[PDB]
């Protein structure tokens, strides 16, 4: 078939929801797109490239709110941005195990850049701007994580009895929206805080 | 040598070390071991199993802060248990892939039984007791992870090109001390407001 770059892509998504990520390998990838291993190897050289290009894309294609609306506050930004990258991590099976195993790329360095830019803008020092965006990130990747590799794994006293049923009713999102929440209220009381002794 | 679950732990964490999560193979434990393939099996069946094992004892042999000390504030309990959990996941090389994969297992059940029931005896709701204690849990985890994966990769604009420098002049310990502190503050205000709009 094709092997544009945005077509070998397309059909390594494919494969990834049918393999999940430790059985996705290039050898399947050839097979998939009907063309023998050293062809693919032409266009595509191993699996770490492959899931490079998979991470950069996944957000590209799916992570809609990497920049904040004209005029959002702060607050507002990180709940946005939060949500829109758990969704994006969602998308594809084991996209958490994808993204972790991947660099802040070229493509995406003025995203990042814009996110630190406007967090400074807002009374935030980088330091403290970029402590908010990436605890953000790494509860965000923890939550989606779990899930997913819970599910990878799967193929009592009566409180841990009641908490996994909670859990396990929608799939962490309430849990998720909850922390949050208790995270930004957390930065908004340490920027307020000034030197204060807070 | 020895094929108790003890020194079979001990040979598959040395193993670990040795490999990480993705080279860890039962053809290279029974190597270590000095014993032939059948013989491993009849010890230990599969790379799950073992994983599975390995995830509950990293806990028990270096997770020293399970508990709530005597007349411990919530507050204080969460921070210490965050740490704990961090250090004993940093312990092996991929360690929080290794937990991520693996069930709240039968021997730790009275552990984070104990931990939901000590939030509940705080004031909080088992909801929003366990809400806290997964935030902190996904955070924990997330950002151990992001470390353990980003040095497994690889074996600017100006704020990315700082803020690069500043994520890697500790091993996120800063960053994780700090969105720490900030999550914990949020639970707090939570708890604090009841029914009050918060
Ligand atoms: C989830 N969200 C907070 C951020 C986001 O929306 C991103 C995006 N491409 O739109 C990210 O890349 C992020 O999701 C993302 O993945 C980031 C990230 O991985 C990262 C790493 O690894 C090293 C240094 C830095 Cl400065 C970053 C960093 C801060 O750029 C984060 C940003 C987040
Ligand atoms: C990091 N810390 C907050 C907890 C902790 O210290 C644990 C421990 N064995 O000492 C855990 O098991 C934890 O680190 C841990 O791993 C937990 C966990 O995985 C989990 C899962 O997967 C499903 C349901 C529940 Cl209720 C839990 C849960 C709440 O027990 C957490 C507890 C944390
Ligand atoms: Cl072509
Ligand atoms: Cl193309
Ligand atoms: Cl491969
Ligand atoms: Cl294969
Ligand atoms: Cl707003
Ligand atoms: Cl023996
Ligand atoms: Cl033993
Ligand atoms: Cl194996
Ligand atoms: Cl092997
Ligand atoms: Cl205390
Ligand atoms: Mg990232
Ligand atoms: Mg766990």
């Amino acid at each position: 078939s094709r092997l544009n770059r945005e077509s070998v892509i397309d059909a390594a998504l494919e494969l990834l929801n049918e393999t999940g990520i430790d059985g996705l390998t290039t050898r399947k990838l050839a097979q998939k797109l009907g063309i023998e291993q050293p062809t693919l190897y032409w266009h595509v050289k191993n699996k770490r490239a492959l899931l490079d290009a998979l991470a950069v894309e996944i957000l590209a294609r799916h992570h809609d709110y990497s920049l904040p609306a004209a005029g959002e506050s702060w607050q507002s930004f990180l709940r946005n941005n939060a949500m829109s990258f758990r969704r994006a991590l969602l998308r594809y099976r084991d996209g958490a195990k994808v993204h972790l195993g991947a660099r802040p790329d070229e493509k995406q360095y003025d995203t990042v850049e814009t996110q630190l830019r406007f967090m400074t803008e807002n009374g935030f020092s980088l330091r403290d701007g970029l402590y908010a965006i990436s605890a953000v990130s790494h509860f965000t990747l923890g939550a989606v994580l779990e899930q997913q590799e819970h599910t990878a794994a799967l193929t009592l006293p009566p409180l841990l009895r009641e908490a996994l049923q909670i859990m396990d009713s929608d799939d962490g999102e309430q849990a998720f929206l909850h922390g949050l929440e208790s995270l930004i209220r957390g930065f908004e009381v340490q920027l307020t805080a000034l030197l204060q002794i807070v």
